[PDB]
């Protein structure tokens, strides 16, 4: 549940 707004948008499944 870790999504980043910056590009590239990196999202961690937590």
């Amino acid at each position: 549940g870790r999504a980043y707004k910056s590009k590239p948008p990196i999202a961690f499944p937590d």
